[PDB]
This record gives structure tokens, sequence and C-alpha cells, in this order.
């Protein structure tokens, strides 16, 4: 086991990730960030030094598990104080199984201003994965938005709400293009790219060598969009989900949601004097966005060798049953960690958007997450019991709410409570939609937890009741740490509270995030340690740790 | 029988139609045009002076038949020069007939410039209409983009093509709103307009009494869009269609293509305490651009008082067999002439989409519509034989002709040559539509005789063969002077080569207009009188009729 150390700054710059210049926050001068990779049971140190001028900022290790650092999280006012402006702070934290993940930003909305970047994990030295390959292609998708962040959020906070509204732009390793089409030879009506390849904004191309096979790892850190990754004749093998290998199937395409990462294997049988088409399209929201184009380039053909059909036609984005019959058909592989069989907590979480005092905001429970100045770990650790609400959030919703209809917003409430764990319980959640402000209106929501992976028991239609307890999967469920709620549905996960800390689960399209939609949960916090001064000095933490008597 | 006398000019002006300054070419100082009204029988007499500075002008007067006037028609280089910057021409011509029409540009994209207006023919003085009603609504329809004109015209003029994409706004009256939504408060995505109700962009609002029945005249002058009239909580009884009267019927909502007009009456029955929604939106196109929208305001109701439910949702655009549905209902009210049953000519036109050198081009049996210099009417009245080809235009196409796949592109050109008709031929045009260039695409494309009404006799999916006959409505076809194809099929239409002149058959749409997709029909020439001497100023007419010898 190695120790693989990091010595980052975070600082913006101008950029043009689609060609048309802004800024983005980039690691020592790069967007995307660098790529960590590690082999399982490495330990990882990143010093970060924050180079921004007035902004605080954390980084996010997107599925690590931070089992005895909880510290190192990177999640602002839960695990940490956010770094201030020319500090450096150490994440320190052991990888201890192999996967596809990332990092992005947890502060604000700096993860869609470009704070993110890979996360691999390979085998332990000497071991190997179940399958074979010959080579690797690593895909980071995200989507791009041409207005400043800071005009988002301000615009997700004032009344009437200003959405951001649909990406201009995705972006496939950073690279996307913006109001020409690198295909506009299939049809007159897309302007032609004018581009050599040398520009920030020119397709990153996958490079193949006839009758191979490849590995290709995709993970998704949009903001907002919900993709569906398609190759030109060629079919999928999906072999890894969530570091954690499924059971192997075919598709001719995969949906993937923000928080999700996936390996996929392909293998180049097809015509060698041809190149193909790898698309990247809008699903489960109406779309108003052009895909995400690039090659996949059998080598020695040109690269300027367009293929002879037109890239992959996207899905249609509202066949939620085409969306539902990829999804089921995920299990764990044979021989995987089955579930415990008998629960101890069973917690319903309603999802809904309401108005509250003029503004719109999203609520579980009927209460929308305001996070605290004074970070919920340390808060916990020290018992300051005033940084916080300490009555108990509530683990149900009304058996007579109608979940078809708009909310009333009668009760709707801010709050900032936590649900408390006991180290060992087995807890399930049962995650309901319901239709949202505007009738006749449910969206999909990807919600991932921090800090544990828990096997995906089922998923349902309208509301979830007792008749469904039998249909739940106890033999195979799949191991993820995001999940996918389908319009006007439910899904259960189970998983043990066994990791020591703070940990939120919450929707990954960030301006849910921003408008509430998460919960936090904590457990064994008596078992944490000792907590890096710079996590704890903020808030209340920094008023009681820090001794400056007064008369004394 | 009176004169009704026009003093007008037209001159470019600063106008912001959805709010968005731009320039717009007003009548008069004002956008849309003035609205002209005669009763059956009347003379109108327009003097019109072009206070325009570089350009030429002409106006067109849709559906007037210019029985005995063909050099009135108001189309450049076929029945007339263009009147030049500084000058005034006289149009002179008589309504025959009572119903709803229009005026607009017809020399370039001129039209799509905000050259527009309503010409309303009501029934002989004393004669009363077949229907009651006790009051009138009149809505013209057109479709608005922020780039220039002149910008647009050079883009579809140039290798590669620059396509002008979907409108901006739809224009309910010359009003339209861009950015916000007046129906904002059903949908927290939208962004409220911020309107006092006296800008230039704020809703022409329908003003109604209950209990009372209104004639709402619809025509529509746009460049590209196929739209769709609804009216929240009423039903609509088609009554008018094209200045002639249809077999009356129900409908929810209806389809209006470029180049149409109808009339249909409602009754306010429905609760006086509210108001109602009227939607203007875009079918068969992929919509990109929010719908015209207004109110029924049921006085004396405020008319900030808006609806308790959302617009009526437009139907989907490609929903085809619906269009074809309402399409296909339309037919004579009894009492209206029959066709010829037996016909003496049978044309049949390919529509296609073409690449001719590098351009994309439309073309009609391989034929792409290229405007001689020289005005045909001049050119033929004085038997100028050099002035355009005098061979016979195709009036067939190969029988071999796969409409499902893209053109070949082999044998296509550019021409000007004219189908010429014997004065009194029964005439018979069956319009082939055809795959475009892009794999499986085809689309409606709205075709419309100048100088004559025609009977529909029928409209068939894929290619007409001989065996469709017994298909074709020979007792109760409508007359209309406007038609649509729908993709990959055929319209059949008739009607008798009975007017003196030259006149032009083509699509509505103006961009496929300026890309070639039309014919030009002559018939009984040495029947026509003198014409203007202004509209013979020009090409080989002015080069052969002005007396200017040389050594002299
Ligand atoms: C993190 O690792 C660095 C380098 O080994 C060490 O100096 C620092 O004290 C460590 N801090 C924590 C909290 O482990
Ligand atoms: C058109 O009518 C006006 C008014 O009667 C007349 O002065 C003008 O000469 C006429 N011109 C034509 C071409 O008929
Ligand atoms: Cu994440
Ligand atoms: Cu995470
Ligand atoms: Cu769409
Ligand atoms: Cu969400
Ligand atoms: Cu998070
Ligand atoms: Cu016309
Ligand atoms: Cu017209
Ligand atoms: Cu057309
Ligand atoms: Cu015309
Ligand atoms: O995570
Ligand atoms: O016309």
């Amino acid at each position: 086991s190695q120790i693989r150390h990091y010595k980052w700054e975070v600082e913006y710059m101008f950029w043009a990730p689609n060609c048309n210049e802004n800024i983005v926050m980039g690691i020592n001068g790069q967007f995307p960030g660098p790529t960590i990779r590690a082999n399982a049971g490495d330990s990882v140190v990143v010093e970060l030094t924050n180079k921004l001028h007035t902004e605080g900022v954390v980084i996010h290790w997107h599925g690590i598990l931070q089992r005895g650092t909880p510290w190192a999280d990177g999640t602002a006012s839960i695990s940490q104080c956010a770094i201030n402006p020319g500090e450096t702070f150490f994440y320190n934290f052991t990888v201890d199984n192999p996967g596809t993940f990332f990092y992005h930003g947890h502060l604000g909305m700096q993860r869609s201003a470009g704070l993110y970047g890979s996360l691999i994990v390979d085998p332990p030295q000497g071991k190997k994965e179940p399958f074979h390959y010959d080579g690797e292609i690593n895909l980071l998708l995200s989507d791009w938005w041409h207005q400043s962040i800071h005009k988002q959020e301000v615009g997700l906070s004032s009344k009437p709400i200003r959405w951001i509204g649909e990406p201009q732009t995705i972006l496939l390793n950073g690279r996307g293009q913006f109001d020409c089409s690198i295909a506009a030879k299939y049809d007159s009506n897309l302007e032609p790219c004018k581009l050599k390849g040398s520009e920030s904004c020119a397709p990153y191309i996958f490079h193949v060598s006839p009758k191979k096979t490849y590995r290709i790892r995709i993970a998704s850190t949009t903001a907002l969009a919900a993709l569906n990754f398609a190759i030109g004749n060629h079919q999928l093998l999906v072999v890894e989900a969530d570091g954690n290998y499924v059971q192997p199937f075919y598709t001719s395409d995969i949906d993937i949601y923000s928080g999700e990462s996936y390996s996929v294997l392909i293998t180049t049988d097809q015509n060698p004097s041809e190149n193909y088409w790898v698309s990247v399209g809008t699903r489960a929201r109406h779309p108003n966005t052009p895909p995400g184009l690039t090659l996949l380039n059998y080598l020695p053909n040109s690269v300027s060798k367009l293929p002879t059909s037109p890239p992959p036609q996207t899905p249609a984005w509202d066949d939620f049953d085409r969306s539902k019959n990829f999804t089921y058909r995920i299990t764990a592989a044979m021989g995987s960690p089955k579930p415990p069989v008998k629960f101890n907590r069973r917690i319903f979480l309603l999802n809904t958007q309401n108005v509250i005092n003029g503004y719109v905001k999203w609520a579980i429970n009927d209460v929308s997450l305001a996070l605290p100045p004074t970070p919920y770990l340390g808060a916990m650790k020290y018992n300051l019991l005033h940084a916080f609400d300490q009555n108990p959030p509530p683990e149900v919703f009304p058996e007579d709410y109608d979940i078809d209809t708009p909310p009333t917003n009668e009760k709707t409430r801010i709050g900032n409570g936590v649900y408390q764990f006991k180290i060992g319980e087995v807890v399930d959640v049962i995650l309901q939609n319901a239709n949202m402000m505007k009738e006749n209106l449910s969206e999909t929501h990807p919600w991932h937890l921090h800090g544990h992976d828990f096997w995906v028991l089922g998923y349902g239609d309208g509301k979830f009741s007792a008749e469904e307890e039998s249909s739940l999967n106890l033999k195979n469920p799949p191991l993820r740490n995001t999940v996918v709620i389908f319009p006007y549905g439910w899904t259960a996960i189970r998983f043990v509270a066994d990791n020591p800390g703070v940990w939120a689960f919450h929707c990954h399209i960030e301006p849910h995030l921003h408008m509430g939609m998460g919960v936090v949960f904590a457990e064994g916090v008596e078992k944490v340690g000792r907590i890096p001064t710079k996590a704890l000095a903020c808030g209340g933490t920094a008023k009681s740790l820090i001794n400056n008597p007064k008369n004394p």
C-alpha cells in the first residue's frame, strides 16, 4: 500500500469549455481537475490550498466512505468548516475498494462552476479485475451554463424564483460545442463547427484498435441533466455501477443520472474502415440542449473520416417505462454481500416542491433543510446543543396526503434537525415521489447517500404500501451510493449505520440541494476521534473551543 | 359599388413587436398595416408611395382574384416590375366576394419584415351573411425573428446554407412576448412579464359580453409556422375558409397553415365570472417557440383576473393523423359550385429538397424556380421570346421515383419556364410530397394559387396512383386558395384556367419560396389589356419599349 500525495491549488481562471469564454474553477490550472488514481488499500493525502479571493472551498470525494476519517468527507457545515482563502487543509483518507469514483465541490454551487475530476481505484496490487480488457477509456460527464453561478444562486433564492433553465452544453471530459454541431453533415439545418482539433472545446476522441476489448468508465457530475449514452453499432456490457460489480448484461445504451458511475465493456468487432459516433443525449426532462458528441476512432482511420450514419437518435425523454426497464435490470454480481433480512428502523421521506414564504423550496416530509454555520460533526462531538435543532425530524408523512395533487403548503417549514441512528442499526429508507406545484407534474430525482453504500431493495409506482413488502428484493439487490425515484413512484433502500460521523442523504441535482432537498443522518458520533482544528474553526465550535475569557 | 381610395406610404421604422426593438416595415407609420374594409363589388384604389431608400417594393392582395386586372396582383417579376424608391403606383382592383383576406409583401422576404395587414370584404350592400353573430373579432397571425431579414436572405443564399431556425415570437395582431409569459402563474419555471397593458407587445385582448355569439376571423401570414388556435372552454363552429363558406362543424381547436383564413363563431356560454385563455401554438415542426397567448375577457371582469386553468396545451406537433382528421372534414357549404366532373389537363408536381451546386434549393420536378428581371406578364404581352425559357416545364415525374429516399440531385437544375393553359381548360394538379435531403424527413407545405380558387379534390398517403380516382370528392369539395400536403403524401386540386394573366402557384413558406419552391402558370395572356407603364419599366420590356436609337 502506497501513500498517494497530491498538492493542489483551487483558483478561478478564464476558460472556454465550449469555445465561448467564461470563468471556470480549476485545480493547478486544469479544467477538469487532475485524476487521482490509487489501488485499494492506499492512503490518499491531498493538501489543498484555497486561492479563491473571498470564497471558502471544500472538496467531496464521491463514493469514498471516509471510514475513520468523517472530517475528510468535504461537506461544508456537515463534516467541516469550509477552508478559507490562503489556507491549506489536508484531506487524508484510505480508498478501500476498486471502482470509478470522482470528486466535486460541496459548498454553494461551486461544483457547477467546474470543480470536479476523476478518482479511480484499481484492485489491490497483485490482484486483478474479474473481467479482462485491453484498454481503458475514462469519461466524466457534466453540463454547462453560460450564466454566472453567482447569478444562478441569487436567482434561485429570489421571489419570484428565476429557474436556471436547461444547460447550454453537455460536456464530455470538459469539452462540448455550442451553436454548431460536429455532425452537421447529416442535416443542413445545423451549423458546421470550424475546428482544427486543437481548441479547448475540440472533442475528446476515443482511439481504439480493431479486435480489442475496452472498459469505458463513465461518471456523471451533472448539476441537472440526466443523460443517455450510446455508441453507433456497438453493444455495451454493464459490469460495474458505483464502485460495485453488477451481474453483467448487454444493452444498446445506458441511462445515467447525476451521482452514478458505471463501467461498460465494448469490443471493437465492427467494420475497421470506418469511425463511429458516441452520443450523450438528455432524457427525463424535455430537451433543449444538443447532445454531447465524439468519435470512436478505429485506428488508423483519420479522425476526420466521419461515420456513414448519423449519431444514434436519443430515446424519447419521457418514456419512463423504457427508463424503468433499464433500471430494474440492475442486480448485484453473483457472490456480493446480501442485505440483513430484518430492519431495525424504517423511515418514509415524502419529496415535495413547496412555496415557503413566497419562495419555491423543496421539502422532505415538509422540512426544507437550511444548513447551520456550525458544522454538525464538531457540534455533535462537543455536545453543542444550541447549534441546531435537537428535536427529532419526522420519520413518516401523513397517510391522508394525496401525492397526485399539488401541496397546500400549510405546514411547510425550514429546519436543520438530524435523524440519529445507533451504531449497528439496519435502516430502511422509503423515498416517496409526489406531484410538484404545477398540476400533473412529478420529476426524477437522483438521491445520494454520503459515507455508506446501500442495497436498492426495489421501486414501484404510486404510494408505497404494505402490499409491496413482498416485492422487495432481498436476494440479489445492487449496492449503490446513488438511486433514482421515478415520477409519482417510490424507491426502497437498506443500509447498516456502522460508520461513525454525520452524513447527508440528498438529491444530487444541485439546484434542488440548494433549495433544501436533503436530510442529515448521524450515527455513533461518540466514537469519532480528533477532528483537525481547521474543520472546527468556525461557528459554535470555534466559540466554545477558543479560550478567550473576559474579566478573568 | 363604391370606390375605396387609400393613400399609403411604406417605410422602415423602429418598432418592438415583442418589446425588443428592431426595424419593421410599416405602412403609414403603423405595424401591422391598416385594415381595408369594403363590400363585395367595390373597387379598391391604393396609391402606394415607396419611401424605402434603396429597395423596391410590391403589395400582393392574397385571395383577391385580379379579374380583369392581372397587373395589380403585386408579384415582382411576374405581374409587375417593383415600385422604385420615391415612386407612386396605383393598384385598382375589384373585390368580388365577401370573406377574410389579407395583403402582404411579395418582393424578397419583405413580408417577414412586417409588411402585411387585413383585407375584409363584407357581403354586397344590403345583403346579409348566411349566419348570425352579434360581433366579430379580427385576428392576423404572424411570426417574428430577431435577426435581420437581409442577414436571413444572405444566410439562405450562402454555401453552406445558414437556416433561419424557428421563430422567436408568434404574433397575434402584431404583438407577442419574448422571454416571459403572461401565463407564468401556472409554472414557477416561467418568468412573469412586467406589462402594464400599454406596451407595444402587450396582448390584444378580446372583449366579449356573456350570452352572445361572435365571428372570429383568423388569417395566417406566417413566414414559416403552422399554428393551432384554441380558446379555453369554448368549442368553435367553423363557418368560412379562404373567403368561401364551408359546411359548418364544431371543433375544440383549428389548425392553420400560412396563407389560410378561417371564420369561426363562438357563443359566450361559459361562466360569466371569469376570463378564458386564447392560445396559438406551433404544430408540424418540433416546437422551440412559446405559444402566442391572449385573453377572452368576459366583460365586466377585470383583465388582470387570470383564468383558473393554464392555457390549453397545443396538440403534439407530429400527430399528423390528428391534423388530417381536422383537414379532411372541410367540405363546401351546400349551395356552392361543384367542380367540372371532367378535366382537360392533369399535371404531377414532385416537391423535393435538393443540393444544386452546393446550394440547398427546393425544386418542383427537378426545376428550382429563379425569377427573371423582366416581368412575365409584360414579357408575354409584348411577345419577348428571349426574356425567359419558352420550353414547356416538366408536367410529370418518373413513376420509378422513390419518395422515401433522399434525392440524388443528378439532373436538378434552376429554370424559369411557364406552364401555359388555354383559356377555359379544367386543370388538375396532383402535388406529390417526398423525402428531403435528411434521411427520414418529409414536411407539410402550404401551396397557394394566385388569381384563382380551386376545389380540393382529395389527399392521400404515399404516391398517387390512377386507381385513386374513386376517392376524389367531386360532390362536395371545398373552394380554397391555399392547401397543405402532409409528410409523404399527395393532394389533388382542380381549377379552371379562366383568368387572363400570369399567376404563381408556390409554397407559402417564405424561405422555401426564396429557395425556388413554386411554379408559374400563364393563361389567356393575349386577352390582357393595357398594363401600367411602371409595371413594364424594367428588364426586356423597358429595353424594347423605350425608343432610344443610335446615330441618331
Ligand atoms: C494528513 O497527512 C499529512 C501528511 O502525511 C500529515 O502531516 C497531517 O498531519 C495529516 N493530518 C491528518 C488529520 O491526518
Ligand atoms: C387607378 O385609379 C385611380 C383613381 O381612379 C386613377 O387615377 C389611376 O389612373 C388608375 N390607374 C390604373 C392603372 O387604373
Ligand atoms: Cu456527489
Ligand atoms: Cu458523495
Ligand atoms: Cu422538444
Ligand atoms: Cu431533486
Ligand atoms: Cu453531498
Ligand atoms: Cu396570394
Ligand atoms: Cu400570400
Ligand atoms: Cu414549402
Ligand atoms: Cu405568391
Ligand atoms: O459520497
Ligand atoms: O392570392
